[PDB]
């Protein structure tokens, strides 16, 4: 009966704004958190140690000191043992150190702690880590959110990410790193699970569209927010804390907002739900139904498509947070991207959606799968020669893998008996946070060839899509 109180107390009006906008803003941080894993970790150019140059003709020592390399470029891993004068066969591996470009980032984590060369295995490993503990963070906080209330649950998940953030700032070692960031993506896990659950309960029988409209729209702004950032921070060190400060005083302030009043009721404490109730009418201004509320009232309430939803929620996460964890690889000008992932969203997923839903739902489901991966298998075809078009093609498609991530549950969750979309939606999302752990981890395959990590996730999206088509 729980609808009839909350439509007896409101329903839009003023309340219901404010907390949307204040459980919006820490998504934006969320993502800028989980997306950061790609101005902390850039790889710039590295080459061998040397006596002869960097103190104890320029080009003439680069040259007479390091062999040349494959890809036009001095080599990167190997060094001669003496200066070969002959140059106007016999080589050691580095073992002075390298030395690194500071020309666009002053300290990465790579540059700190020299994961390159045969410690190269180390970086693609940091994330899945990270996207390992996303998932075992949202799998433990569902079974905590019901004996610890709702509200408690994400004040200390604010303050845990703001701890573990500050810390992983300031370690010494590498495993100690990968420990902490795992730490904080669990808690970002139960932070946007748990902003998700609050936003959904204390709004009305209209929280379908607008809400989950809200939350993306947000993780898109999102990016746009760390592009800015880093285009200010340079450093590692000075980016963590600058990042994670902020969720300090979201977790001070997120003391004063009021705790869902349906879950209240089902474990009884009725008295705190009759105070969050007539606080929430209070704010609202709709101070005349309140009376009615008197205790007793609240005493007297007291097979084929699940798979093809599975295969389609899999494909999105395994390829966009493998590609786009590497933006350095699709193009250059880093600040540029993951800056534009995010204006071309937005109107991408309006238009598409209004256009392609008309045509029909199975339609659109199957176009908003197949259009990103053929455009990302063709970007390995165009050669270098024009570099427009060598980085068009991934912004748009990465752009339109986010638009599964809505057309595939505000347009799609309805294949089943349809008797509420919420046991088919949370089914859905265990395998992309389960897919994206299976992500990063493809990249390892730089060796044997370049061209097959883009292979792999172009065409996973494409034969997902396609298999689509068969419903029936
Ligand atoms: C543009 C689409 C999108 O962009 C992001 C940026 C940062 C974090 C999540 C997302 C995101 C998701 O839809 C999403 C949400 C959750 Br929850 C996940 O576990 C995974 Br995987 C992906």
């Amino acid at each position: 009966a729980f609808p009839e109180l909350l439509d007896r107390v409101g329903g839009r009006g003023r309340f219901q704004l404010l907390q949307a906008v204040a459980l919006v803003t820490p998504i934006l941080w969320v993502t800028t958190q989980s997306m950061l894993e790609n101005f902390s970790a850039a790889v710039p150019h590295h080459r061998c140690w040397v006596p002869l140059l960097d103190n104890s003709g320029r080009d003439v020592l680069l040259a007479v000191s390091i062999p040349p390399g494959p890809d036009q470029r001095p080599h990167q891993c190997l060094r001669f043992r003496q200066p070969q004068w002959q140059l106007i066969a016999d080589t050691e591996p580095c073992e002075d150190g390298w030395v690194y470009d500071h020309s666009t980032f002053r300290s990465t984590i790579v540059t700190t702690w020299d994961l390159v060369c045969d410690s190269q295995a180390l970086r693609p490993m940091a994330q899945s880590i990270f996207l390992a503990g996303i998932l075992v963070g949202a799998a433990v906080c569902g079974h905590a959110s019901d004996r610890f209330g709702r509200r408690r649950v994400l004040t200390w998940s604010y303050l845990l990410v703001s701890v573990s953030g500050t810390i992983a700032a300031l370690m010494p070692t590498f495993p100690l790193y990968c420990l902490f960031r795992f730490l904080v993506a669990s808690a970002v896990a139960g932070v946007m699970m748990n902003t998700a659950s609050l936003l959904m309960e204390w709004t009305s029988a209209q929280a379908g569209p607008l809400m989950m409209t809200l939350n993306a729209l947000g993780f898109s702004f999102g990016q746009v927010l760390t592009g800015s950032v880093a285009y200010g921070v340079r450093s590692w060190r000075m980016l963590q804390l600058a990042v994670s400060a902020p969720f300090f005083l979201f977790f001070v302030y997120s003391w004063w907002l009021p705790e869902s009043a349906r879950w209240l009721i089902t474990v009884g404490r009725l008295d705190q739900s009759l105070r969050e109730l007539q606080r929430v009418a209070a704010v609202n201004r709709r101070k005349a139904e309140a009376d009615t509320l008197t205790v007793e009232v609240l005493r007297s309430a007291m097979r084929l498509r699940t798979f093809i939803s599975m295969l389609c929620w899999f494909a999105f996460g395994f390829t966009f947070f493998g590609l786009a964890l590497d933006l350095q690889a699709l193009g250059s000008n880093i600040f540029l991207l993951q800056a534009l992932i995010g204006i071309v969203d937005l109107p991408v997923k309006m238009g598409s959606l209004l256009l392609l839903s008309r045509l029909g739902r199975r339609l659109c489901q199957a176009s908003s799968l197949v259009l990103p991966g053929l455009c990302i298998l063709a970007n390995i075809l165009v050669p270098r020669e024009m570099g427009i078009l060598r980085s068009s093609l991934a912004v748009l498609g990465l752009g339109s893998l986010g638009a599964a991530f809505t057309c595939v549950t505000i347009f799609s969750s309805e294949l089943f008996p349809t008797v509420i979309r919420m046991t088919a939606v949370g089914l859905g999302q265990v395998a992309a946070r389960g897919g994206a752990m299976l992500g990063p981890l493809v990249r390892l395959l730089g060796v044997y060839g370049s061209w097959l990590p883009l292979l792999v996730y172009g065409v996973v999206p494409v034969l997902s899509g396609l298999a689509a088509l068969l419903l029936p």
